[PDB]
């Protein structure tokens, strides 16, 4: 498409985008336009409002567009132009893409001993409630593991909640330990959002013992 | 994917797919597995239930899976295995296909007068709430009129409700009556819907008068 | 979206879109705009074109938009916006679906024999390489059958081409004969296309014997 | 879905599925289903093959599917379904992602000087040639740059290419340089696939001046 503000929106929450370029308040010549999960193509918003559209998003009085609790379907393109007092024309262009939040991560299931030489299920890690699905992933010692190298294997699933359509996703790690190691290592669970720059949650550890 | 029998399901409405094969009570080996615009691949649904599915999707005494008010998400793949009492497995497979009744269409700003050999805008026919989309055609003394020939031309326009998907078609008709002809042609707008077997609905007819 | 002109595009074949209100040859001040299976919302097309479009579509000498082999990506809108010599803009707004037709329908597997009274698997029928998918539909004695009643089961199975996409449907029919009929009655099959105004295609006919 | 092993698979590149518990080398009782772009639902695929599957995906001898160059359309669900010569059947679960790294971001049209108290383009960074499309930032003398705080402000586009449906990103940074600071500041840009555990790819720095 063309080169856009990107704006990332909370589930649930309020959002306000503004109109560049409107006049303060009416009059005001101005329009938007949507293309996102509730539109065929773009549907245009006036300032008289009307119809369905009026219980999703309504234009203020500034020519601001409002919507009072975003949805995944509000995630797409909205654009606005406005002629000021003067006649000079105004463009807004918006890329809105909506998130939530999943609950702490946590380990169900976790082994309180593993054995060397052997694999060992050690846990499975558990998030609730995200969008984008994001992902999970553990960490043995503050470090990162990777999966199918040092014998650690990783399983995962994925399900939507059927009507929130939010993510629960689930990490069964394995490890078979090598002779030799640390009999106290410290393992936990990170989940890292689908989107940018929002941070990471990570579990309380599990400090399994190792038998030689 | 793999046989099925094609089920039908009007939004709004119940549904109940039966699971052959089942015991007609409790105890029953069985389970569904579905796959719809509520899932992540396949869910697995059981005879004890429980969690959010409850709110959606139940089984039955009978094994029956009951949906109380299908919605456009249910669209999908529905599949139940049962065993017997004597052992028998026996598969059900259903593809579940979602629609919607428009209500009667409409001829919206219909012209009295035609000019012969110019263009003329007949009028405007719009239907609402459909799903899924369908169609909306002219006819002219009761046949189809086809675009783009004998100076026949239509524009058309899709929009969907915001918040129930449901489509509202717009099909404006111009024609170019030529020289000689009925001064007082009858049209009339159809819908079509999508889904086979369901019956077209009518516009009541509209009379202009040509002048040569 | 907006008012358009609905244009049906078969697949592999070329397809020349107008651009109206264009001067006939350069000089032009003219721009297409397109969003189809192949863009990531709205793509500029230009006269001097250049890049990786220029193998999928190019703006000719008379300023319409030439594709030289439509695909199912090329599913789209289509929209030109062209000033003329006095400075008259002129916008033109193209729906554009695609299709294609498969081979004739076809029996297998059919019964040359059925008793009354209990289920028997008349035939399966076979379409190959249609888009978008369309249906299968069993007739007797040149009338629909319909399935769930007067002893008709039918069961129906659609899979993809892994390359070309495009749709293969089979549909089996079975049939409980009820005691005192027809003793040759004669089954057959139908092809109906999921765009309006294409013609139906049919098999040769079945004429299986039934035993009382 | 079920729990799977997460496969991550470089578009161009061959794949390699093991099908386990198979028998290492025919006769095989051994069964893949496919649920991916390229499938309307699950596919089923045996060790004798054949039809258009056959230039897609094989079974080898050791059971194993091999895909010998996957495509954006390899995306989806691989499972494989085995019994042993003693009769233990085994289930294989794999979720594969496919991927492509895109070459070394680029920063264009960059301002060689800056003004202090203004807003300034500082420059545009490219990316081309990822799959999925990934994101880019801007960071400052290492630190990344927060847009809408500090003068801060980013615009970005995305496009795709109409062959090969590889993504295309581009940032645009403004600053509006605070009155005392470092005038030698310097800027790069970096690009952070998609997919989990894949590093980043960053930019040669700039450093413009800025006036007082
Ligand atoms: C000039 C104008 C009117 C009007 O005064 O008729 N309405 C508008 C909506 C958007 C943009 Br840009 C310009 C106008
Ligand atoms: C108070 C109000 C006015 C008005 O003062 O005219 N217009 C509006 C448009 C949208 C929403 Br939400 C609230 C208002
Ligand atoms: C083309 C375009 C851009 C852009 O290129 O940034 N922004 C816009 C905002 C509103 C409307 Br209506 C059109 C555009
Ligand atoms: C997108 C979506 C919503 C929503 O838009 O609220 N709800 C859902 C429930 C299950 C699955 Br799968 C997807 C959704
Ligand atoms: C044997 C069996 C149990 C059980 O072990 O009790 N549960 C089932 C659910 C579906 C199908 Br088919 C078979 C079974
Ligand atoms: C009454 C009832 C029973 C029961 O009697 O055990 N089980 C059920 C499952 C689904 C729905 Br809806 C209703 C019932
Ligand atoms: C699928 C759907 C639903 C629903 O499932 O209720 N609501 C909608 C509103 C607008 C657009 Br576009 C699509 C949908
Ligand atoms: C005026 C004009 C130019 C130009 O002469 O600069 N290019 C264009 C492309 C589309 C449409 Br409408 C108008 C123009
Ligand atoms: C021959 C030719 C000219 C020209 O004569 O300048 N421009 C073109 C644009 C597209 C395609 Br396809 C062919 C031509
Ligand atoms: C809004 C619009 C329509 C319509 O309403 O029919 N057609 C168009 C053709 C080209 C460009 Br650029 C914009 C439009
Ligand atoms: C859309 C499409 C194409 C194409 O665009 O050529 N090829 C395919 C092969 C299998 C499946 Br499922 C879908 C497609
Ligand atoms: C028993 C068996 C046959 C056969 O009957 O030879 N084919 C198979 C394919 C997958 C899985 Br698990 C089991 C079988
Ligand atoms: C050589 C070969 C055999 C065989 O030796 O039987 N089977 C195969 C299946 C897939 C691909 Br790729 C290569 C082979
Ligand atoms: C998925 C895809 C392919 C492919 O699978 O090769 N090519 C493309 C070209 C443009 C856009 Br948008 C998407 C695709
Ligand atoms: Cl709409
Ligand atoms: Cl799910
Ligand atoms: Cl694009
Ligand atoms: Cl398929």
């Amino acid at each position: 498409g063309a080169m856009a503000q990107n704006i990332t929106a909370r589930i649930g929450e309020p959002l306000v985008l503004k109109c560049k370029g409107a006049p303060k308040k009416p009059p005001q010549r101005l329009e938007w336009k949507l293309n996102t999960g509730r539109t065929e193509a773009w549907k245009v918003l006036s300032p008289q409002g009307g119809g369905p559209w009026d219980s999703v998003a309504r234009v203020l009085p500034n020519g601001s567009l409002f919507l009072p609790a975003v949805g995944i379907q509000d995630e797409g393109i909205f654009r606005c132009q406005a002629m000021n007092r003067n006649g000079k024309e105004t463009k807004s262009n918006y890329r809105v893409r909506v998130y939530q939040i999943p609950g702490k991560p946590e380990i169900v299931d976790s082994a309180s001993e593993l054995t060397a030489g052997v694999p060992n299920k050690v846990g499975t890690c558990v998030s609730e409630g995200s969008y984008p699905a994001g992902t999970l992933s553990w960490h043995l010692d503050g470090k990162p593991l990777v999966p199918n190298e040092k014998g650690v294997s990783v399983k995962e699933q994925t399900r939507r909640h059927p009507e929130t359509g939010l993510f629960t996703l689930q990490s069964e790690l394995m490890v078979t330990p090598a002779r030799g190691g640390d009999p106290r290592p410290t393992f936990s669970c990170s989940f890292s959002p689908g989107l940018p720059r929002h941070r990471a949650l990570r579990t309380a550890p599990i400090q399994p013992r190792v038998w030689e």
